[PDB]
């Protein structure tokens, strides 16, 4: 697959959900999930080594990886982590994380791309799951 892309969303389900999960309290919640609303995900592929750039209105961060190496970059509500991706098939890959310091509901997250051109992204918090969707922009 090429997962290489400008990608921007279309459609976001229990982000609040998840957010509540991570500790977020209620206002903050509603306006991260405003930020969502708009946010883009720019992707370059290189084989298994991955550069991605998630932005919304006012920030801006790079996540750098090579499919099977351990890296670092930070759960959802921002806390430091250790992150391993591996791929489920030939369209997907999984994200399991280790928090650097301390304790905290078990994150992960999945990229997948669709035979219809979307890209669909998964980040999860225990129990809950958050869906996005996106297309390339
Ligand atoms: C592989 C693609 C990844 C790991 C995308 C990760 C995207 C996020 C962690 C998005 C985080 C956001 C917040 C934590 C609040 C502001 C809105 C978002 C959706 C940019």
């Amino acid at each position: 697959p090429n997962f290489s892309g400008n990608w921007k969303i279309i459609r976001s389900e229990n982000f609040e959900e998840l957010l509540k999960v991570l500790g977020v309290n209620v206002m903050l919640r509603k306006i991260a999930v405003a930020a969502a609303s708009k946010y883009a995900v720019e992707i370059k592929q290189e084989g298994d080594t991955f550069y991605i750039k998630v932005s919304t209105t006012v920030y801006t961060t790079e996540i750098n990886f090579k499919v099977g190496e351990e890296f670092e970059e930070q759960t959802v509500d921002g806390r430091p982590c250790k992150s391993l991706v591996k791929w489920e098939s030939e369209n997907k890959m999984v994200c399991e994380q280790k928090l650097l310091k301390g304790e905290g509901p078990k994150t992960s997250w999945t990229k997948e791309l669709t035979n219809d051109g979307e890209l669909i992204l998964t980040m999860t918090a225990d129990d809950v799951v958050c869906t996005q969707v996106f297309v390339r922009e």
